């Protein structure tokens, strides 16, 4: 009970305390925050936000909460973490895995890769990119002004001379999902931040200037290299290859740490690779590079100086495509080895899939299991420690839907016309998660012109998911008169659900049914975590006929229930899909 000239603070509550105050009133959270400088800025996207809290789904219970970047526990991560020797390796696997290398290699393209373009260097780059601990310019900046100190260093590179490399490590500020633990009793309420190790803004343009075409995998020359594959297009195409064995089996890879397990020789062996793509001229650009990062002098954002023994830094241009080839020839590696197929073979008995250190393989039950068994063991000698499980053996999936890639696995869709396909799946309490939290820090407050970009994002994505769907069109019913903003994923011009149907293939409406059991399951921890209430799914769809009933042509109808429920369809016009600012230029 507390006094009434006080009780005016209550008409601001607009969550649950998360205090756990015990001899003091804790009435609730505010809907706002205060900046990292004193300005007082949302913790959510408002649009979204508000659409979410009108049914049952209590946003403070979303399995999101931001990483540590204070430096007691940032220093903790490189101790737990970055602070170890170099894994000891079998002789021959260097030898061994540039072998494999050459049955996959392409001769059409050995020796021709070259220096690009400042022009295509431009292309879709972050300008707010780091800076570097001793370095006063930031990516943009420099390609302002310092453009032509950039030239040099490529110079003082190929000609293989003198440059004080080094990285700066600071701890990633984001908000990541908990959702595990949460589902599980620890209730954190803040994760350990990730240490990101990078190169100087200027090192960065250097060495991503020449070598584009590698890091930036243009020609795609990796094995399954599915780093510029639009997500929600993939597990279709990995279908394929599953209905395409007899008694298939996925095999996912599980690296503890990855980048903490890159050796120098691992490294090297990278740099052969790459050696082999690039002109003879460039090649002492690559040895010289390569050199340095086998063991680098490293500058935490609070001053202190650790000389790394050469692991991977997140920062490095290569840090994809030096993974991920890295990662398919050591798997492929190991399988071979564990089932005896021949290396050259591969490709008669498997198909795989990487992205990073993340990544798996699809063969027949038999060879697919002796090589979860027997692959834990070689593939630690190799220096790729797989995460130990209670199984003892590498995660297996006997099911299509039970293979995960990307943090996704496939959800079966069924079409108007009576076919099939699969989507881009995730437990639905984090895409809501994701789609609550994300903020546009294109810095700004953030438009409907932005949260009609992300919305129209999620739909591509998660068309397959009828409560994340719903919101989305709702969002994108707001403002029409007002283009989406480019700092979303993807954006669209002309008609959304037009544009829709450019990508995905199919228009929504004939989006007709989703498997069943498996939306069941991606739905339950929804309960188990209380985001939502046992009413939300009807008063999503009550929101959505209100504005959808009146004659009209209301983008609301794509809907099909929503659409039978008003009576009314919806006849797009025209529509395209886009990326924004980029990450790696995915090709649609």
């Amino acid at each position: 009970v507390i006094r009434e000239h006080n009780k005016w603070i209550l008409k601001k509550i607009r969550f649950q305390g998360n205090l756990n105050t015990k001899k003091m009133l804790n009435p609730g959270k505010l809907s706002e925050q205060l900046d990292r400088e004193g300005r007082k800025r949302n913790i959510y996207n408002h649009q979204i936000g508000t659409i979410m809290s009108s049914a049952g789904i209590r946003l403070e219970k979303l399995p999101i909460v931001r990483a540590q970047t204070d430096t007691k526990t940032f220093h903790e991560a490189i101790r737990d973490k970055i602070d170890k020797s170099e894994n000891r390796q079998n002789p021959e696997l260097h030898n061994k895995l540039l072998e494999i290398f050459h049955t996959i290699a392409q001769p059409t393209l050995k020796h021709t890769y070259g220096e690009v373009t400042w022009e295509q260097l431009e292309a879709g780059v972050n300008r707010k990119g780091a800076a570097g601990f001793l370095e006063k310019k930031n990516i943009g900046e420099v390609l302002d002004s310092e453009k032509h100190l950039v030239e040099q260093l490529v110079r003082d590179l190929k000609a293989g001379r003198k440059i004080k490399y080094y990285e700066t490590a600071i701890p990633k500020n984001e908000k990541r999902d908990v959702s595990d633990d949460w589902q599980a009793g620890d209730l954190v309420v803040e994760k350990r931040p990730r240490v990101i190790q990078y190169p100087e803004a200027k090192t960065r343009l250097a060495i991503t200037k020449v070598m584009y075409n590698w890091v930036k995998q243009q020609p795609v020359v990796i094995p399954g290299y599915e780093g510029k594959t639009p997500l929600f297009n993939i597990f279709d195409k990995v279908r394929k290859e599953w209905d395409s064995f007899n008694e298939p089996v996925a095999v996912s890879f599980d690296t503890k740490a990855w980048d903490t397990q890159v050796t120098s020789k691992d490294l090297q062996l990278i740099g052969e690779i790459q050696k082999y793509y690039y002109k003879k001229e460039w090649h002492k650009f690559i040895d010289t590079i390569t050199d340095h990062m086998t063991e680098v002098p490293v500058i935490t954002a609070d001053g202190e100086v650790y000389i790394r023994n050469g692991q991977r830094g997140s920062g490095q241009p290569d840090t994809s495509a030096g993974n991920s080839m890295l990662n398919v020839l050591t798997m492929m590696y190991a399988f071979c080895e564990s089932t005896g197929v021949p290396y050259k073979s591969f490709n008669r008995v498997a198909r795989i899939h990487v992205c990073g250190d993340d990544g798996f393989l699809i063969t027949e039950k038999g060879l697919g299991l002796k090589f979860a068994n027997k692959g834990m063991q070689i593939l630690h000698e190799a220096g790729k420690p797989q995460k130990i499980t209670e199984g003892e053996k590498m995660k297996v999936a006997y099911r299509f839907e039970d293979i995960e890639f990307c943090s996704h696995t496939p959800v079966p869709v069924r079409w108007s016309d009576n076919t099939s396909s699969h989507m881009a799946g995730r437990d639905t309490a984090v895409i809501l998660s994701k789609m609550a939290t994300r903020l546009d820090s294109s810095g700004e407050r953030g438009t409907t012109a932005y949260e009609k970009a992300v919305a129209f994002s999620f739909l591509l994505m998660y068309s397959w998911n009828p409560l994340v769907r719903r919101i989305c069109l709702l969002v994108l019913s707001q403002q029409p008169e007002t283009d989406p903003s480019k700092h979303a994923t993807y954006y669209y011009k002309g008609d959304p659900i037009g544009a829709y149907k450019d990508v995905i293939g199919r228009n929504l409406s004939e989006l007709k049914r989703t498997g069943f059991e498996k939306l069941a399951n991606l739905n339950l921890s929804l309960s188990t975590l209380g985001v939502w209430t046992k009413h939300t799914s009807k008063r999503i769809i009550q929101d959505c006929v209100a504005i959808g009933k009146e004659e009209g042509n209301w983008l609301v109808k794509p809907d099909r229930l929503i659409s039978s429920k008003t009576g009314h369809l919806y006849i797009p016009d025209k529509g395209f899909t886009l990326q924004g600012k980029h990450y790696e230029q995915l090709q649609l």
